[PDB]
């Protein structure tokens, strides 16, 4: 979709993980956050509106959501183990990569 | 796509990157896999249609995709180190995966 | 200890999840897999007696161990679910990274 | 090595990252934190003396060092390919996982 959408999605279900009751919804919120990052992989960004697909600026822009989709990879392993708190956990400490792009390229 | 169109996309770079002359041709090869392996896994294999989504079949179905996402990525950073060669050798090994989840869910 | 009586471990311990009957001895193989790879990685390998510490396939070698150490760590984390099943294939996949270095330097 | 002499390494070898006039610097000094960082996951800490070797805050503890490895396995890339700066900022994302510990576990 629109960049925008994909990052609300990313950040709505943040909120829902911080609020979240149990492993039921922290599941479906990083499998809605998962599909959204990927959705992101491949947009051209406003900043980046400028240089080329192969560049050491869209090369770098596209690197941070492989970050991103491990962490998410990892925490959803931590929510399928009944494991809500140390996957809650998981899912704060994406933020920091959340961050890292955003100071580069937002 | 559908997950077939994918699926071609993942076979028609896996050739290329065998044939590749440079990093820069296994790079956009590579870059065209990872997306091609995040749209597959939206899809249901006809293998599981009955499945609900939320089911250890389909859940373990998904999962493949991030091991192929997780090798895609490695196997790019190997195309960003000028190191054609082991690049090659990088995506070969990840038929593995291809294979695995062909044996399994095809 | 050495890199030798390491890969014993892999090889030992490899084989102890082929035929396993619960998650607790493949949880328990994986662990000891890892710390053999931990152990194997800061190791020096008779084909590259002559090389330095910094030199590109010391590092290319060092590489070999984290790649079978992440599989690993996903491979327990299936465990860890109870995924038997899974957790077996998976650690059927290692075998891929086990002959990728195997082909270099052993 | 021990979980203190394990932490100090990784401590400063960070510091060195942060103050690094190259790439070289930054691909050794991150090479001495994975070396630390797979040492450690053998030690047992002073807050879990009382906790068995097979047991939930032991086993994610262990994995604790495991996301680090591979947040480290990460950065050494960016490093190797030149990108110091990017390194430099994955080395700043370690922090995360360096507290997320702390907090838990020290
Ligand atoms: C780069 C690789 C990014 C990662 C990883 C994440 N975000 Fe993002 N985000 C990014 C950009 C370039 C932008 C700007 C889009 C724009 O409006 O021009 C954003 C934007 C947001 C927003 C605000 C959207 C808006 O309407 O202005 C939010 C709320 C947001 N991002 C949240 C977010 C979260 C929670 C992430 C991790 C879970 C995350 N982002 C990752 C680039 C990148
Ligand atoms: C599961 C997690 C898969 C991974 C990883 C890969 N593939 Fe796949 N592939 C998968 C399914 C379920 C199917 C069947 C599609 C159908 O509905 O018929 C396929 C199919 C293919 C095909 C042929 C498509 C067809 O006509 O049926 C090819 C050429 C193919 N797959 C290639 C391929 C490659 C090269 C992969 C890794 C790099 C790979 N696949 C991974 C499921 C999964
Ligand atoms: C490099 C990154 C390696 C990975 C990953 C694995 N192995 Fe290995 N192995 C490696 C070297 C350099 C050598 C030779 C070193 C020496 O002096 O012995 C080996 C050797 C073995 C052997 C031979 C033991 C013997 O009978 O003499 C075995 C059986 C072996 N390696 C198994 C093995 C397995 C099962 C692995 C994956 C699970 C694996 N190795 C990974 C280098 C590397
Ligand atoms: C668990 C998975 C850890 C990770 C990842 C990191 N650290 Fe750690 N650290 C951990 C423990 C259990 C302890 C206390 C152990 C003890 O016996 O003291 C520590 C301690 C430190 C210290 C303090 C040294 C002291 O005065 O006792 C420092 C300075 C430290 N750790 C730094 C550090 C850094 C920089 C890390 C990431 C880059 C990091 N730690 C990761 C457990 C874990
Ligand atoms: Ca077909
Ligand atoms: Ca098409
Ligand atoms: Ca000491
Ligand atoms: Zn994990
Ligand atoms: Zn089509
Ligand atoms: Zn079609
Ligand atoms: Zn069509
Ligand atoms: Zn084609
Ligand atoms: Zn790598
Ligand atoms: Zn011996
Ligand atoms: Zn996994
Ligand atoms: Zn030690
Ligand atoms: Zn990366």
């Amino acid at each position: 979709a629109d960049l925008e959408d994909n990052m609300e999605t990313l950040n709505d279900n943040l909120k829902v993980i911080e609020k979240a009751d149990n492993a039921a919804q922290v599941k479906d919120a990083l499998t809605k956050m998962a599909a959204a990052a990927c959705d992101a992989w491949s947009a051209t960004p406003p900043k980046l509106e400028d240089k080329s697909p192969d560049s050491p600026e869209m090369h770098d822009f596209r690197h941070g959501f492989w970050i991103l989709i491990g962490q998410i990879h990892d925490a959803l392993h931590l929510a399928n183990e009944g494991k809500v708190k140390e996957a809650q956990a998981a899912a704060e400490q994406l933020k920091c990569t959340c961050n890292a792009c955003h100071q580069k390229y937002r």
